[PDB]
């Protein structure tokens, strides 16, 4: 509920190619609110908050350019005295979001295309010289798993609604088998990269805009690429998973076969013990989902979609444990 | 608490090759009751009950002669009056019991070796002519899957503690779907087949005797060998399955190649979508664990042990109705 004349005035100087009238609608949901702006022109879309999108907006303006489709910025505003609170504005992509990681209505040929794609982005993702576009003090580069595991192991240890020896075990093995070789190593990492945070073209196999970029950072490749192969390792239903299914016949590739491609695109080959890699992601979303636990017993979130996420905290950080043991010692 | 001589009076006459003195001793744990007798001519183990024992004995004694690998039977003693409880005397076969599906410990070729003659078993298991050993009123041949869809259907909605829409789609998709092609084959099914039903000669991968057969019947065999490739479809870390391990650096078979396998032992080849026998067993497997939910609900079972497996009994319908929809139709 604000004051839709001065943001067109705001817009006419701050916005390339403006030009009214404007028409504000709303998004059903998003942490922070969003909004379509409409013009004859063209139609917008504005992310406001009440009263850290500043670095979404940041890390999107910085990849124009880039391998990385992202949407186009249009302008940043601090200034809360325009409309009441801090915003920016994006341009208004169309196409599909797919939830469902198996890709059903395809043919196999389609999901092959689906997944190369997905893959792309990623490896360009951390390809991308982050310092050359100006990134260069978007996070902390270095010491990546070590600030993690430290991180999380303090916040299960906050949220901690139970007795998980799989958690604990994880806790303590975690720390002293984070891998030598290319530790240091660092780049623009998405931090919830998967299929439905992108957005892809209506009817090809090619992705127009990468989404929800809050959580991104500058940080350890593997911590993004593991969380995102986390998919291979997951079964279906809550947590649409893709672990045990006829990925040959369906045309979705082995997960050998993706992180060969991965290599190849990004030119250096994964070094480390990728049954870590593994390990860490899943320590790191049974943490995530402890926050969730730990919320839902003492009745901060009660809902359905809540509780549901809460009591997979256990079985991820049981899994976790599994792989730590498959893993060098 | 019983008297040993009245037993050892039983043993001379029903127990060949037997001679004194008896030392009775029993097995911590087995729904009925498990005890050692211990003599200087060799050691069996009696199964005796509070005061279907009858049918493990009946199974296990047929397939004496067959490439099942079994205890040696005794004697069965169904009149209460020598004990006070009826019981059988079997062989006491030493070896392991290995519990977890991933075989830590073991080399590849191990791996491979547990693994091949787990499926020769099976195979000769379901080649087995079950009439020619006297087993041909063992159970209700044909008509396997409508008989068992609609069993747990009303055993689910006996027990039904929330919505779980996943199941209810199940309990309708899966009557209308029961393949037509080889719908009447028969065999001897175990019921419960699965790695720690197995004991292992002490270091060589060969089974001396497949173990508890309680749930055994006449049966459909893919409604047994679905059961057991449930393993390739679940995750680590409660409920010890293998989906998304690295089965080929591990050693342990791919589900299409052990499914091939077990095709040529068995000679002929599984007609029939196996989504549809991986998506009963899903089905059959979430309707015994809602049993065990609906106990654990209004505390007949408050066990930690009880309720972890009460909690699975939604994921497993989930996971059943994704492979549902991955079928023909
Ligand atoms: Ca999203
Ligand atoms: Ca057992």
């Amino acid at each position: 509920r604000f004051d839709t004349e001065a943001l067109e005035a705001w817009m006419r100087q701050h916005v390339e190619g403006f030009a009214g009238p404007l028409s504000v609608e709303q998004f059903k949901g998003q942490s922070n609110p969003t909004f379509k702006l409409v013009t004859p022109g063209q139609t917008y879309v504005m992310r406001a908050k009440p009263g850290a999108i500043e670095r979404e907006y940041r890390v999107m303006d910085a990849l124009a350019g880039t391998d990385v489709p992202v949407a186009k910025m249009y302008a940043l505003c601090e200034d809360e005295s325009v409309i009441g609170r801090a915003f920016y504005i994006m341009e208004f992509v169309s196409g599909r979001v797919l939830w469902d990681q198996s890709l059903p209505g395809m043919s196999p040929a389609e999901r092959t295309a689906i997944y190369d794609e997905m893959n792309r982005v990623i490896a360009a993702m951390h390809t991308v010289d982050y310092q050359a576009i100006g990134l260069g003090d978007y996070g902390k580069p270095g010491n990546y798993f070590q600030r993690q595991i430290e991180r999380w192991t303090k916040q299960y240890k906050l949220s901690e609604t139970e007795s998980i020896p799989a958690m604990d075990s994880l806790m303590d093995w975690l720390p002293q088998h984070i891998p030598q070789e290319d530790a240091d190593l660092t780049s623009i990492v998405h931090g919830d990269y998967r299929l439905d945070n992108l957005m892809f073209h209506p009817t090809e196999p090619r992705v127009l805009a990468v989404l929800d970029w809050e959580l991104s950072t500058l940080g350890h490749p593997m911590g993004d690429f593991g969380y995102h192969c986390m998919s291979w390792h997951i079964a279906p239903g809550q947590f649409r998973g893709i672990a045990g299914l006829d990925h040959a016949a369906l045309g979705i590739p082995d997960e050998a076969s993706y992180r060969k491609l991965y290599e190849q695109r990004t030119g250096r080959p994964i070094t480390g013990d990728w049954n870590f890699y593994l390990a860490f992601s899943m320590f790191r979303i049974a943490g995530i989902l402890q926050g969730i636990m730990k919320r839902v017993v003492d009745g901060t979130a009660s809902s359905a979609q809540a509780l549901d996420a809460g009591k997979r905290a256990r079985p991820m950080a049981e899994m976790g444990w599994e792989y730590a043991k498959k893993a060098k010692q």
